């Protein structure tokens, strides 16, 4: 049929045979497809992002400084393809053709006050405070709070802060040429203790 | 049929019977083949290179200093044939006829801080800092970071940095007329120790 029924908060993708490109048709419109227009799939609910959650969709539409969806000269949505987009929280928005949903309504991580996060970067990127982070740079994020899951930063594991009770010390061991809290040269294979009561 | 359907991000190869050569026809176009034109294969997704990955395709199109795809006088794409091309990360690009895909979306290697890479050159090439590398020259790349896989450089194995704890030393042995950290003449078959605590 040439008649389509789009509810107020649903979207579809139409591949125009003549216009030779695809585009998004956000509702609410019970739009009628032209003879050239062909609908791909049935109406699907908008990509909703409740608060206190997050999602990331690959191949984001590359928007300019005005955050407008730039359509290509041919007519297809201009995607970044390789890159990704960090979606924190907003109203239910339409997916554009060529966008692959990777994460969807996944809960925002919650770091406990007595734990941290182990982080891999994967290539170089500029940090929040203008810090150049290598592809193999190691970052630690202690809470409490809520870190934002980035496309340039990956979470490895959960660090459990070992508690040291009174008249105790913690045997450590360094896996690289690093510096501990006491600022002493910590070569690989060296061991040392902690001299402060507390987590 | 004379009608072809190319999605926005797919490509094919057409061998023109009269134009007597092949060329790439990048989309998005539901192009109609002429009577001389004959399509080889069905639409295939563009060669996509996500970030933090890499790929290398043999027989690259030899581009000039402007990085334009030079078409031959006959009309075929000018390939380097023997040579290769190092593709780091970019938008999904079309393969040209005569290009054989060797690597595709292979993850970029990640060197651990306490490991290195064993490298073979294979012929002579100019290094990053203008260093002439022989076909049999031996290079070591210690991390952490991300080395770029080159067409002129080959990775052999993974070196595990042996850790030397306190009051210990490492028994070494030289396989060539080389120089160790102490700058003493190290002939083949000679053995010596390491006199520094650390990895």
């Amino acid at each position: 049929e040439a008649i389509i029924r789009i509810p107020p908060y649903h979207y579809i993708h139409v591949l125009d045979q003549n216009s030779n490109v695809s585009r998004v048709e956000v509702g609410p419109k019970t739009y009628i497809r032209q003879d050239n227009e062909r609908v791909l799939f049935a109406p699907v609910r908008m990509v909703t992002v409740p608060p206190r959650h997050y999602c990331i969709v690959a191949n984001p539409v590359s928007r300019d400084t005005q955050s407008s969806v730039l359509f290509d000269i041919t007519g297809q949505v201009r995607l970044r393809h390789a890159d990704q987009e960090i979606r924190l929280a907003q109203d239910p928005f339409p997916l554009y053709p060529g966008e692959v949903l990777e994460k969807d309504i996944t809960p925002l991580q919650v770091v406990l006050p007595n734990t941290a996060l182990h982080l891999k970067a994967l290539l170089d990127f500029e940090d929040k405070n203008g810090d150049k982070v290598m592809a193999g740079d190691e970052w630690l994020f202690e809470g409490p709070g809520t870190y934002i899951p980035q496309k340039e930063v990956e979470v490895v594991e959960i660090i459990q802060a070992t508690v040291i009770k009174q008249n105790q010390a913690l045997r450590l061991r360094a896996r690289k040429e690093c510096f501990d809290r006491e600022g002493k040269g910590r070569v690989t294979g060296e061991e040392w203790l902690v001299r402060s009561v507390g987590a």
